[PDB]
């Protein structure tokens, strides 16, 4: 498995298993592109712990990385509740324009 996931920072992020190692109170950059710290006393490094939401923009991107069809990351993508700041992030990611990931994730107001 190419991609785990981590919680840390109050979400549970994906990571790229080539690129970081995880360890307690070391950075890592997630998915989303975010630095976060995993820590012992957040439950971070207790995987039965594990009780933050997940991070939309590592969600999403963890899906269109193992190759979803587009209706299907939709589908998946409905299911959160997008901020300007998510839809910019994940725009960013995906590398495609703010009214496409609003469309992806119907993103209303
Ligand atoms: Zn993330």
């Amino acid at each position: 498995q190419r991609y785990l996931w981590q919680q840390a920072d109050g979400k549970r992020h994906v990571y790229d298993t080539a690129r970081h190692r995880v360890q307690a109170g070391r950075p890592f950059t997630a998915l989303c592109g975010e630095t976060v710290t995993p820590q012992t006393e957040r439950g971070d490094l207790t995987a039965g712990l594990w009780f933050d939401g997940e991070c939309p923009v590592c969600t999403i991107a963890l899906a269109k990385a193992l190759g979803w069809p587009v209706r299907e990351i939709s589908d998946l993508a409905h299911r959160f509740d997008w901020s300007p700041a998510l839809i910019t992030r994940l725009a960013e990611v995906l590398h495609c324009s703010f009214g496409e990931v609003v469309e992806l994730t119907g993103a209303r107001m």
